[PDB]
């Protein structure tokens, strides 16, 4: 099965997003690149930041805007999938999620769906309580859970952290 | 010489703060913990976030310390950072006096000095220009060996924490 490597700030952003809002399902886009046979996840962007607080995984206009912006980044990054939370429901793809993931794979064969259920992590504050999986649909149409590692290659760790920090939609007050 | 292990989000926050002010020196606090003989830097926080020359501000440092204390990640103030845009990376006479005062309070305290100009221009990691210093028993300024922290569990813990402390209401402009 394809290995997935997630750099730590991408995962932190997913988790913070999911755990921040336990009474609803949140979603966003995964940003990264292939590294030989491994799919690397460098960043995660919320639907909210692009104006879509629910179901941004289905929002083609947002995907095109994110893709156009990455067109400039010059780290050679692209959309690699989508994420969403399932608070209190555990981690799986629903029938609708499967259809969404099939469409993602049509546009990029290595696309993945990260599903997180942050409830236990919110309760214990231990990262070990996190429940998440990264899925693809197999060629036989089966949902498969992929092996996930944390990315630690030092140069890419630095680059990915600097990138993911730069895209975090921090709260701010503008000067006039 | 003491090894310094800096987790990547802490570095990134220092550099982002420094690169946001290319026409003036900025400063902040380093947060971390000792891991045997190694000093770990887990986070870097600005004075602004606590109301702040923050490296000299004992009221802020006490507030930062109190708050770190109540959370149980066993993190502490372990030094200070500041930028020298366009001037390269050294400790000035004034910085040396500041650093001596830090080491009086915590023997492993360090001074990170960053010159963000090349990084601001290229956005390449290879353009980073920074050093981490202590003052020796003889009064010499020692540049310490620096590694990037990659231990998987601490890398996650430090990243999740440093993101949490970044996410405040920034007053810009
Ligand atoms: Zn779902
Ligand atoms: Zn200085």
């Amino acid at each position: 099965h394809m290995r997935v490597r997630i750099y730590p700030l991408a995962l932190a952003k997913v988790v913070k997003h999911a755990a921040s809002s336990l009474q609803r399902e949140v979603a966003g886009l995964l940003v990264g690149k292939s590294a030989g046979k491994v799919l690397e996840i460098w960043d995660a962007v919320t639907g909210e930041q692009y104006g879509t607080p629910a179901y941004v995984q289905l929002d083609e206009m947002v995907m095109a805007k994110v893709a156009e912006e990455l067109s400039k980044s010059d780290k050679n990054l692209y959309i690699v999938g989508w994420y969403h939370s399932h608070p209190g429901l555990d981690v799986f793809l629903s029938p609708t999620d499967i259809d969404t993931q099939k469409r993602y794979q049509a546009m990029f064969s290595k696309a993945v769906a990260l599903v997180v259920d942050p409830v236990d992590y919110a309760k214990t504050r231990r990262i070990s309580s996190l429940k998440f999986k990264v899925f693809q649909i197999s060629k036989e149409g089966r949902v498969v859970s992929l092996p996930v590692s944390i990315g630690v290659h030092r140069a890419k760790l630095l680059e990915s952290t600097f990138h993911a920090l730069s895209t975090f939609d921090f709260m701010h007050i503008l000067g006039e």
